[PDB]
């Protein structure tokens, strides 16, 4: 059965149990990620801020089944429009809130991308997205507050496309990890 993670350690524990196979029960993953109550002292080692944009901080490589990671968000920090490389994507807020702008995959004309829905992901909630559903932008709308979000991606992926909101054009991007296991990694 799915047990409540009492700490980030206990959450890491269950995740390795959930992905101990070949498929993914997205349902149970989102409930337990949501069930772990964020404890700042437990994940502060991974939340390394960068003044300019957001960064990705690896927390656990999931024995190859997934890359768990934390992405701090300075005031005003946000992403371009992107996809998730045919893999699952879970995003749980550990601190603050984030704006999520949903978009459909562009047709083919060099047309503007109109949002298909938006929402504020709240501190401690866990959302999910995958390519079949559609794309999204992530943005910390705050002017004086930093956000921290815990992401789960399976299978792991480092490359993905960004999409221009005015044309639907796409470009491949190969993301990098700011830190790995509580160590800066230039
Ligand atoms: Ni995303």
């Amino acid at each position: 059965e799915l047990l409540k993670p009492r700490t980030l350690a206990d959450l890491i524990r269950i995740l390795h149990e959930l992905f101990a196979g070949d498929e993914v029960n997205v349902e149970e993953v989102q409930a337990v990620l949501e069930a772990y109550e964020s404890n700042p002292a437990e994940w502060a080692l991974y939340a390394k801020f960068d003044q300019y944009r957001y960064t990705r901080n690896l927390v656990d490589q999931g024995n190859g089944k997934f890359n768990l990671m934390i992405l701090c968000w300075g005031e005003g920090h946000g992403s371009s429009i992107h996809d998730h490389t045919d893999s699952h994507c879970f995003l749980k807020l550990l601190q603050g809130n984030l704006k999520e702008t949903l978009f459909d995959w562009p047709d083919k004309k060099s047309n503007e991308m109109i949002k298909k829905s938006e929402r504020t992901l709240r501190e401690n909630q866990c959302a999910y997205i995958n390519d079949s559903i559609g794309l999204h932008r992530v943005e910390n709308v705050s002017h004086t507050e930093p956000a921290v979000s815990l992401h789960l991606y399976s299978p792991p992926f480092d490359t993905c496309h960004a999409f221009d909101q005015r044309t639907g054009h796409k470009n491949k991007v190969t993301m990098t990890f700011h830190s790995k296991f509580g160590i800066r990694t230039p």
